[PDB]
């Protein structure tokens, strides 16, 4: 007897104060401001939210969102009021209509939603009024809808709840089917599911607990108050910037399983940095409905380690040519010293330290780019990129030449003659380097005129025959500059240094 | 009596038309083309798909995939046909064999899977034939496997379904154990689980509903047709580029829980942009098996806000030195004006607008790079990077010098003399700037020869003693260029401007 | 009778060897080393791990982690020993205390956790000793806590398990409530839940199976051994770099649902590349508790396709101005040829190949940057960026000018005169190009002095009046260089080429 009454409660129960709140997904909105309301369109899985527009007579935005919380479009109700609650009613032709109270014209409206559209005041005046006959000159309410029973509920400032038939209001029929009274801490959201009414309250402080009160529309009295703690960025009651404001609730009934969820919108983050997170209370198995919706819009390919560390290259990779899989990698100096096919300037390995390797998300045919960033703190950071493509018939790779992204720091890119076999001609990678007087003496192809003094070395891009022009500018108080062409591959110098001075 | 028959159905039922389809994960494939089939290797959690090769006599690719849908390797069956279905049979030594019909040689084959391998026609001719004796000169079928019962099923073009024992076919035994007939809308997939046969149909149009027909192998007749709608990128029946083609099904039996799932492959996206998404119908609790597999391969560290906005820096961060946590951030102009340790050119804050801050996914020892991008629309975008490392013994950070990534726009990088205390020597960050005639008059260290005319200022990289060379090129119709070295830190000028003309 | 005993087992059972291990999330740690232990703080959802410090007398780190595995802070116990197990005890004021055995001072300690703090030896000597009276000169144990029953358990090297009351130890009361003996393969973790004791074993090899032994504290004997296989990066027993070491276990009791989970920490990856992954065994419905915690810290906005391919632009996008949604995109050469508002140098489309398009994660007001990377393998890669902002009142976009990131390769950026209507003045984008002798003859505004010979073309940044200076350096063995200003927009040349030689 009892074991079944326990299993049925756990499997089929939907008593709010017995359910655990769980994070569902984040969601957006056009405004850099807190959220206000949240609603689900059960026929599409679209989400709709409202936000203030922050204007002299307050208006609000309506945001149309993907099932994963991304912004599709927004609609502004100029001087429409706070937009505390709205009601969704999808029409037969697939167009969405929004039940809202336009405070500017003092009318209950059923507006057609339009993508990235501004509903100015002059248009709102010409729209059809659906305000009930008994509610003229009494415009202190906002509407919401009970989808399961097709009810249009009106919430009044003084705390009056009016349950009406949506079809009745659409047909200009004034009939109040149910009326109850709701009553430091003020209203943050309201949702109605049949006989059950839910009342969200709590302020943004970390010290203010979030609470949902459950009421019965037949009895008219409170069943219970349900305080609860949510897990934020850093855990329970540790939200980013110590801000956690409740911003609306809605009941969702799964069209297929007919089982229920109560969704809760929270805004976290500090001033000018607000972002919105959806939480929920679920019957057994219903969290998966929204997890799948989140997963569809999530990043499902791993770009970094789960703790924010860059990926490490597999142990079996001993050749940069084989690191063709997209991701953000890092290799330490030891690995950079041994990997095959690293960028060279003759005998010198250009990347002579640890290195970030950004392998681009690939083309549709698995082509990609390797972007290397030499990781040092005492020298400039070198950035180089090369591309590569895969032949889908031979399954062999073709690797392109290296492009250098120009970088410079207030410290020298020092050239040690011995590392280049004492050949300036080895340096054919574009960029600016410095040769000290001591090293100039050791370079075999240094210009005699400045054999014992330092100079900046500048290397140009290639010409049509694969040659690059090297320029030496003497680091002295008089103008002395030389140039000479070098073949980038063979390092053969075309002619001796030519003086410009 | 009834409450238990309801709980048991919900907990232990696996009736297809009572189950909700849920997105599972995306998955890849070597070809830039639609998917064709999908199968699970229960002993490894590997997935296998097939794709056309798009060649004159059609061949197909076999893709070996990770449990999270990433591509491990592929195998091409040159002129093997469409590859509509295949059968997986993992051998004892851990090698995978693929049951497939090679249309080019007109033989049912059991081929060893090889990574990134091309099975050309000459090799396929020397492979062992497993075509049943009664099926020679009748090669209009493809094979599939029922893992739970070790059956090898053959699907014929005319709609004949032949259920055979896999071991029998391997032993060259011709015995048809069961045969039934399946019968605008054509076949997109077939899966067999014991007595239950599933038949997938539907075309790529948004107006064509996806449907799975359930049949009984003992009765031979249809039990029911099950049409359903899937939730795509933007919700129910809103797939990217209005393309949603069904591309195969398979039944999965959990080796541990022995509970079942029916997985469904869809291809979305437009021409040349196809991508594949896995959906599923699950017994209670079985979705978690595949969610964990997706999660293992997903990006589990937050790089951006959930709606695509960049991260905001925490309110407690008032110093760039403290923003060492990986992620893609943005700070507005106000924050950029106040943050400590922002890049300077003397008294001038280089980033004089909003700024993107890319904090690299870190090294294994939590070293990282901060890449700043000044966000403007009327001026060029400045990009600068610096590195930093953490001492694991003292838990103190060491910050490196700033590297400038060279950027230029068809508009000037304007120098206002007052912002640099009227010292050109303050500008020691490498790059090109412009000084108007009016501002040259206000700079104290301007060259007298061009005191009243504008000029481009070019600042080089450092030399060995921390000095940088400034170059001024007069913006006039005659050649006038000067240079002078400046110490990057102290802004001390080594000597007066030296004319090159 | 039996159908209920089956449902109750499946719904309410927590028998370890009947549960499936599932990946939960990855987690970090300050050290580049394997993990050692894992524990949950049920009052915050924080996680705590330990790692060796790899020093001459071994110490260990304590890592405080977010519910999604990110590193909050770490605390080093200098010469504290191996840190094999620890016990969490959260105090009333919200501060965390750690039960640990400090091998350096040979004392059982209850240390206050401090963020990024080094507990040196001199401080550890002045801390209060909680070692039981009967355990002096017998310091071969580490502590752990059974949260549900407030027990402090001591594990000894010889295999002795001592169950004590935590409050007793805090009050310096020496009372052993339960003692049992546990007994190639050694201990990797231990967790106690009431009467149940769990013993983790197995080494890092792929050929060494992970195993948890379940014991009863009342009987003192083993109930059963439970070997199991985990799914790693590439599937079951396919971990990265063939390394899979078990690194601790803990029992978690959900404070709300009172249902249980057994969590297991694994370290994967090769030497110097270790990373940690959390697995778990769950009662029905309890996996969702940790999935929501992972999801809160995951990347929930899609930057790439699920297989690592870059995003494709929607078919309805025929204008770069409309690609304002964040993400990493790629367009092929055909699409780059047709898209409106691509970068131009007069009549020439600069991006004359496939192109990666990085649309930055947006500002709080949906401003973003488009970073283009021309994808070629035989030519240099061009990188250009522009910004754009959205007017929240008009919902119209403002697009900024293009910035060029300087790039160069050892091959030429070839200029074909016909593509620029035979006007060098068309090339106003900053950078270095090459004009062959043949093409110089075809350019109408080439300098006569070098009409028949090649030259590098260098284009500067703009000045105050929107003009850019073009420089031509003759590719000959004698010094010949010219300059001339051109208006970037109208391509009007201000004056003829001015010789520097």
């Amino acid at each position: 007897k009892d074991l079944i009454k326990d299993i049925d409660r756990f499997v089929n129960g939907f008593e709010l104060n017995e359910l655990e709140p769980k994070f569902v997904m984040g969601f957006g909105g056009i405004r850099n401001a807190v959220n206000q309301s949240i609603n689900i369109d059960k026929e599409t899985n679209h989400m709709y939210s409202t936000q203030s527009d922050s204007q002299k007579p307050e208006g609000f935005w309506i945001n149309k969102l993907t099932p994963s919380g991304d912004l599709i479009s927004s609609m502004r109700i100029v001087q429409g009021g706070h937009g505390t609650t709205i009601g969704l009613e999808r029409q037969s032709n697939g167009e969405m209509k929004i039940w809202l109270h336009h405070d500017g014209v003092a009318k209950l409206l059923q507006v057609a939603y339009k993508d990235n559209y501004v509903l100015d005041l002059e248009e709102a005046k010409g729209l059809t009024d659906y305000t009930p006959q008994s509610l003229l000159n009494k415009h202190t309410f906002t509407p919401l809808i009970d989808e399961a029973n097709d009810k249009l509920i009106l919430r009044f400032g003084d705390g009056t709840i009016q349950v009406r038939s949506r079809a009745d209001v659409k047909n200009h029929i004034d009939n109040v089917e149910k009326e109850m009274t709701i009553d430091n801490r003020w209203m943050q959201g309201i949702a109605v599911d049949g006989d059950d009414l839910y009342w969200l309250s709590g302020n943004s402080s970390v010290n203010s607990h979030v609470q949902i009160g459950k009421y019965s529309l037949t009895t008219g009295q409170k069943i219970y108050d349900y305080p609860f703690k949510l897990s934020y960025q850093d855990g329970i009651n540790f939200p980013r910037d110590n801000f956690k404001e409740p911003e609306g609730i809605c009941i969702y009934t799964n069209p297929k399983t007919k089982r229920k969820s109560l969704l809760l919108a929270m805004t976290n983050g500090g001033g000018g940095k607000r972002f919105h997170n959806l939480y929920g209370f679920f019957q057994l198995g219903e969290y998966e409905h929204f997890e799948a919706l989140r997963a569809r819009g999530s990043q499902n390919y791993k770009l970094t380690k789960d703790d924010g560390r860059a990926l490490s290259i597999p142990d079996h990779i001993d050749d940069l040519n084989d690191l063709t899989q997209a991701g953000f990698y890092y290799i330490d100096g030891g690995t950079a010293e041994k990997l095959k096919n690293m960028p060279m300037n003759g005998s010198k390995r250009i990347i002579d330290a640890g290195c970030f390797i950004n392998v681009y998300p690939t083309t549709q045919t698995l082509g990609t780019v390797q972007e290397l960033t030499r990781f040092s703190t005492g020298r400039k950071m070198v950035k180089m990129v090369r591309g590569m493509t895969l032949d889908v018939f031979t399954l062999k790779w073709d690797y392109g030449l290296w492009t250098t992204i120009k970088t410079d720091a207030p410290y020298q890119e020092y050239l040690e003659a011995s590392q280049y076999n004492n050949w300036i001609a080895y340096v054919t990678t574009a960029g600016e380097y410095y040769i000290t007087g001591n090293q100039m003496e050791l370079f075999r192809d240094a210009p005699e005129e400045i054999k014992k003094v330092g100079a900046w070395l500048r290397v140009s891009s290639g010409n049509a025959v694969g040659e690059v022009r090297q320029t030496l500018e003497a680091n002295i108080s008089e103008y002395k500059e030389f140039f000479s062409n070098v073949n980038a591959e063979t390092k053969h110098r075309e002619y001796g240094w030519v003086a410009k001075h």
